């Protein structure tokens, strides 16, 4: 039971993010926090837009998402979402508080955004989107990205008149598995292209980042998307003499012809090949 031990072991993650209940076994994977049984239940009623609930012990976890949880966690997220509690003189619910008290708090905290600072801060500003963009880039600041997202930064922010890049494309150029995963968990469009028609998969291929290319493929990046030059990701991989991304893309296309006919997709596949390569990712 390595994942629950590992995620709990992050300082401050051994109590519920919302009521401090000890040894929480649930988590929100877009927020990056651990939660008790009661508060996880309340998170489900918010909607996937606000919170995606998973069990630390009962559900499977991809390694990169485990790493992401360890780079965020309760203390970091509460610095953002509970920033003004002390100055507002309000009472965070304790473990034995009622369901309704915790419902009220959680809703105030994550939906109403009652306890937020007015502007986001650089935790490692009038423009949350732009901050998100900048914090996603090399070197990425995950706490600052979370602060920007909390203050309404659009995950798919476009850097207008200025390449039209997105936080995801910026995280790709950073070769950051962690920032990409954070953005993807918070609704980034895996296929959104810059103004030259280059999506995240195009960028991962151009930059020779195998792991990122593999991640984008696993999240439904479109294999056949052509950029302004008419290049699809396979053309770029070939032109750049990159044997590993060639074979990923080529296997992705097979997996699709098997998903189209149905049904033989099963034991990714794309993963065991990504490991053998460790190529830029
Ligand atoms: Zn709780």
């Amino acid at each position: 039971g390595h994942v629950v031990a590992q995620v709990q072991s992050v300082d401050g993650n051994a109590q519920c993010c919302d009521c401090r209940e000890p040894a929480p076994e649930w988590a929100s994977i877009n927020l990056g926090v651990t939660l008790c049984i009661q508060c996880s239940g309340i998170h489900r009623s918010l909607g996937v837009h606000f919170s995606k609930v998973r069990s630390l012990t009962l559900d499977s976890w991809e390694p990169e998402l485990v790493k992401l949880m360890c780079e965020l966690g309760n203390v970091i997220i509460n610095q953002i979402y509970e920033a003004r509690v002390e100055a507002m003189a309000v009472k965070k619910p304790g473990p034995s508080c009622s369901r309704q008290e915790k419902e009220a708090w959680i809703h105030a905290k994550y939906v109403e955004k009652k306890f937020l600072t007015k502007l986001p801060e650089i935790r490692g500003s009038l423009h949350p989107g732009a901050l998100l963009f900048r914090a996603s880039g090399h070197p990425p600041s995950l706490p600052t990205m979370a602060d920007a997202l909390a203050h309404g930064a659009d995950v798919n922010w476009v850097n207008g008149g200025q390449d039209n890049a997105t936080p995801l494309i910026q995280a790709t150029a950073a070769n950051s598995l962690l920032a990409c995963e954070f953005l993807l968990q918070n609704g980034a469009n895996v296929n959104q292209a810059d103004s030259a028609g280059r999506g995240p998969l195009h960028h991962a291929t151009i930059l020779g980042h195998t792991g990122l290319a593999c991640l984008f493929l696993k999240r439904g990046a479109d294999l056949g998307a052509r950029d302004s030059e008419g290049r699809d990701p396979l053309t770029i991989a070939m032109e750049t003499a990159n044997a590993d991304i060639v074979t990923l893309l080529r296997l992705a296309k097979m997996r699709e012809a098997e998903a189209a006919q149905g049904q033989a997709g099963d034991e990714t596949y794309l993963d065991i090949f990504r490991d053998f390569s460790l190529a830029s990712d």
